[PDB]
């Protein structure tokens, strides 16, 4: 009698594989969302097929399975869109910025696979990389130290061309007040300590920094960039959003 | 340069007032979201402007005061458009279906302030409300003993008139396969099981029966429907949803 | 054939109320935990009796009524030694240090029931206080500006007396770098960020002051202190920690 | 003054490689807990110590390196007792009982590691399995069908030999009512269905099955066992915990 508008399933873990700009590629771990709109006919029953199309392809997936996948799913659900999701932490080893000292950082990546009036797929990649960031308010009040905390810079793009999730990272983490390495020598931290002093951004001038290299990038076709302080001095979160599409 | 498209405060924890049906009031607590859109020559040092607005009412907000809040807020930040969210636990205390054994249950709900071109208001007020759910495949296929599960109806209606809280919550309740109720008693444990044994209804079917209950309340302008299982025998989440404007 | 060493219910809300020491009281809600150890002839079916226990008292549960409750709970089911839980949100009103201008602050307080050999009663309670750090190492070799971070001061007391939550709070927001205020005006920010600059302290240093101090309150006979800092520059979480009896 | 109990880190991620029972390994990724106690004349900068160590071997940290690990953190920080902690996903691909279809399951299996009295060593390993359980009440009671959920059987278990993860999941398994697939065709939840309602057994019921399997292991030298119900009736969750040393 009436339409379902979607039927899918989430929460569910599986064994991924992903790409290094620095040629290799990481094997992780991804939590799922996938999801068809209006379903014709669907019985209850079919729900099981997600999960089937899910283990049908290798142990560890890869980000070019999404092709099929999405085909697979459109079709054995009887719908003309759907959707898939694939959320992992994902690794670079940085090299500390005086010492040179390498250490791990981990940024939540997440791919978003979409395939619409029956054929046309389209691919969507969002990071969220940790910053350190200073607002330029406390550098200017106070005489001698300012406040500084911990940020997430999201960036969600709606890719035409191929993007390395390392390039993203790193728009990011360029535009911040000062960016987050993991092990820092006595060296390092009075350079990014200083790095941030420098370099102080709000909410607001950070995702406007972002927003404006996103722009000119003809690879992008859409962009969502936001950033949020998790405030050292207030115990609630500030953010600010930009949204585009081109 | 740049125009910010939003700028808000997040998670935020403060107490608040809502009334019962049942003639009274709750005295809980709720997390805050609050944005607007568009802001005009924001200045970073702005952002606390949004706590003054969050203490400047009473001690325990009530839903009354969302009027002023959205109308101080838009116009203390220079833009037309403002966005505030009041998610906290609900009680009611139910009668054990056979015994009249009154235990608490408690419920999501959280209430969205929107005002848009200027000065126009508009209410939405969303509940998660817990129900378990015997799906008829198991019924079906096996002889005796059919498996059931947890689920999770969320309704989300944009109002346009009052309707209590509870009104919504007893939608979902009539809807399910059967409602919890926290206490059972010997003989409300034998109706239950049996009442939701006798009342398959797959994840879609859920969604169906409460989405046509909607379409003819007249003080609903719009309304998303979402339940989801959790799955007693697969370690993942089903989910259906619907969504309609009128 | 082998004793159940303890059986009990996690996970569930339910409207409380706390008295302020500023005379009145806060109306909340907490999230349970009960159990009881080494219960005798423990039929499965029991488990309900937990929530009947819960909702035998008030519609809002005291802390006056931990008595009767652990009580019921022991006999009810048969065991020597019992164990409530009652974590809550609790605000404070406070004043802004050079303005006055009043803000609510959030911690989440839980008081810790207990019942051993029989009818031997015991009260602990914990708060995670939020604070504001700034580490002397930033200070010591960067130049200008050294960097902090949200830190929470947990301290869990096993209380011999009668003791305000609210001096606990205070024994920890005096102890840190600077304490939180959730709104700031231009001449407050001016003071919290250089009051934090000419006070310093590392993680442990902190824990070390706050146990000092919890070392001569003879209405404390045990206590665990831990402070942990959000890194601002590092992405995890670095924590110290000191326990003593008496 | 006073000495510090303990300082570490928590909150890391970092990727582990782990051995499975059929030839071969498992690249994924853990979140770490490391801390050592009563350091002396420990100075806050050291803290970062424990990223060096964490970061000094290899990408992928393997179960073998908890030996040097270990060693370095105790002496690098001149404590004589120290802890490491390894929690990750963990993948079976487990064949449908009457079916053979093949479907991957995910269990939240965490490594600990601890060094006492100078050198000596001792193992830890635990896992969160997912089982479906049905109460032997509704069994009675009812008529027809019996209301089953989703439980965790915690076993955790302090090792003197070699054991592979997966027997530790199956004694669990086997023990459960009935257990999770993630694929299941129509004979297969014919199966499983009837195969749970055939094997009834409450939260204490299982944690006594399983402590009795593993008080007759002898590379078992202590265990902590609990099951707990996500109650599909009653919103809250019930759990039975039995514990012993050997």
């Amino acid at each position: 009698h009436i339409a379902i508008d979607r039927v899918g399933i989430k929460a569910i873990r599986h064994p991924v594989v992903v790409a290094d700009k620095g040629g290799g590629s990481q094997h992780t771990v991804a939590q799922f969302n996938m999801y068809v709109n209006l379903p014709h006919n669907f019985k209850g029953t079919h729900m099981s097929r997600f999960v089937e199309i899910l283990n049908s392809h290798e142990r560890e997936i890869s980000v070019e399975s999404f092709e099929e996948i999405l085909r697979s799913m459109v079709s054995r659900l009887e719908s003309d869109s759907g959707h898939i999701e694939m959320a992992f932490p994902y690794f670079i080893n940085k090299s500390a910025p005086v010492s040179g000292v390498k250490s791990l950082l981990d940024y939540e990546v997440t791919f978003i696979g979409e395939i619409k009036h029956g054929n046309q797929y389209s691919f969507t990649m969002k990071v969220i990389v940790p910053v350190t960031s200073l607002c330029p308010c406390s550098k200017k009040i106070s005489d001698y130290g300012a406040h500084n905390q911990r940020s997430h810079v999201t960036i969600s793009v709606r890719t035409n061309s191929f993007i390395w999730i390392e390039d993203i990272i790193r728009i990011a983490e360029e535009q911040a007040s000062c960016e987050l390495y993991g092990l820092l020598k006595r060296p390092d931290e009075k350079y990014v300590t200083e790095r941030a002093y420098n370099n102080p951004k709000f909410v607001e001038d950070i995702v406007r920094d972002v927003a404006e290299v996103l722009n000119h990038d003809d690879r992008i076709d859409a962009y969502i960039v936001e950033s949020e302080n998790f405030e050292s001095i207030h115990n609630h979160s500030a953010y600010a959003l930009i949204e585009r599409d081109k």
